[PDB]
């Protein structure tokens, strides 16, 4: 499992599918908590008109109903506010990184992206001559054991070539032979093994820069998402914000206003001098 | 149209059952604004909850991943404080209103509110007597032109007389009997109804005064709501406001912190030393 290992590479190679996939991911993360937004601000709309009306078509007049029609007015300030972060939210963010995806990553005409190919190849022809020569090593490996392995069977060939009856004088003096056969094959194979083994060790060293070549070029382009990711939501931080912004402390300073303008004295007067003693009154006199 | 018209005191005393309309129309209003608090807070805590968990089963880890997952944390605060919203309102301010109504107006088993049957009775009282005078002067009017209007019934007669060839003796006589009596009561009914006109303009000081003393007590019952009304939508007001928690601006504060924390390079060392050329090799050797 060691980047090293033949073809470990791709971890690495699809860690760039992996970037496409998470620009995707945030883009969609904050598609939905601009539509959450706007259905905040669209259910203070919808209250405040509401109750406009029913404020209006009811009993309550005078300086007290303008303290409580304030509220109406809160709620669609407030609602306007989530309407800008919303707009915030898509407008800037959103659109930056649906931009920022498109220009870091390109189709090739056959699927997938041009950037991942590109990596892929890097590594692949980084890892190709190490590759070739590691193949032929576990050739030579599988062939020092094949040859160990035909050694001892042949060892006890003409071992338990003995409790035997029908022991020839050439069929029991000929499978020694084999032993030897394969005495020296397994030498043989051994120093094959190990000539490829030294080879492949002298060749490391050129492997090992081709492959952190490649390696560093992949840091390198993700390193443009990573710090693209931090500058954006930044961005994103300061859009959600609504605790630092004097237009929504503003909100309620003028609701309190407007509340404590409401004048109970004054409202009875009107009352009286309209629906009450205050009213002239023609009374009656002789009427012929 | 005046208030001083019999029985038109009755509009005051509808402002006692709207009164108590009102009441139940701001709790409504309250209440239909907290379950709109509450809506954002469910959206909020649902959205963090999701992308929690596409976050951490997605590819994206180190620093950048905690920068991300800041957003999840900031949905869950502003989620409780919204929350906390719905909480004041309903716990607060709502159950403030109902039990000022349940302390103001006290139902009754025949049916209607106490203080509005108790001000119907008030102004009854105040006008019985000025109403029953104004009957009488009613009745000495009427009555008043029942002979005005009688004796100019006989006295036509005196020239359907002088049409009359036949000229009756004392037919003629007993027609100026209609004529004299019945301008005779035309007198008395005057007297009486220019006297009943005397005493109810008479007795309408009391009578003002009598209808002014249950008036002010309609008024100072009325500025109890109304007074209520500015001093509890002041605490909705603060309610409200999340300006008025402590912790609001720290919310922003610590996105903000949690996404500086971001470090690209970090976390491609991390990277590469887990995922990449940093990672240990076992690299072939001679095996048997």
């Amino acid at each position: 499992d060691s980047f090293w290992e033949v073809g470990n590479y791709k971890r690495t190679v699809k860690r760039i599918d992996d970037g496409h996939r998470l620009c995707s991911d945030l883009m969609n993360c904050l598609h939905e908590r601009a539509r959450i937004e706007k259905a905040y601000a669209q259910q203070l709309t919808e209250w405040a008109r509401r109750w406009r009306q029913l404020v209006e078509k009811g009993p309550q007049y005078g300086t007290v109903e303008k303290a409580w029609m304030a509220f109406m007015s809160e709620a669609e300030r407030v609602s306007e506010l989530h309407l800008e972060v919303k707009a915030s939210l898509m407008n800037d963010d959103f659109e930056k990184i649906k931009n920022w995806q498109k220009e870091a990553f390109h189709k090739q005409m056959m699927g997938g992206f041009k950037e991942t190919k590109e990596a892929e190849d890097g590594f692949r022809k980084a890892q190709k001559p190490w590759a070739k020569k590691l193949k032929e090593v576990e050739a030579a490996k599988k062939a020092h054991h094949a040859a160990c392995k035909e050694e001892k069977l042949a060892i006890s060939r003409e071992a338990n070539s003995k409790a035997d009856p029908s022991l020839n004088p050439e069929q029991l003096k000929k499978l020694q032979d084999k032993i030897e056969k394969c005495k020296q094959d397994v030498l043989k194979t051994k120093e094959k093994y190990e000539k490829s083994l030294k080879e492949l060790d002298q060749g490391t060293p050129q492997y090992m820069e081709n492959m952190e070549q490649v390696f560093e070029q992949c840091q390198q382009f993700e390193e443009k998402r990573l710090r693209f990711f931090r500058e954006v939501l930044l961005e994103v931080q300061k859009h959600l914000d609504l605790s630092n912004v004097a237009g929504y402390k503003a909100i309620y300073h003028d609701l309190e206003q407007s509340i404590r303008a409401a004048d109970a004295v004054e409202d009875l007067r009107w009352f009286r001098a309209n629906h009450g003693p205050g009213m002239a009154m023609n009374w009656p006199q002789f009427e012929e």
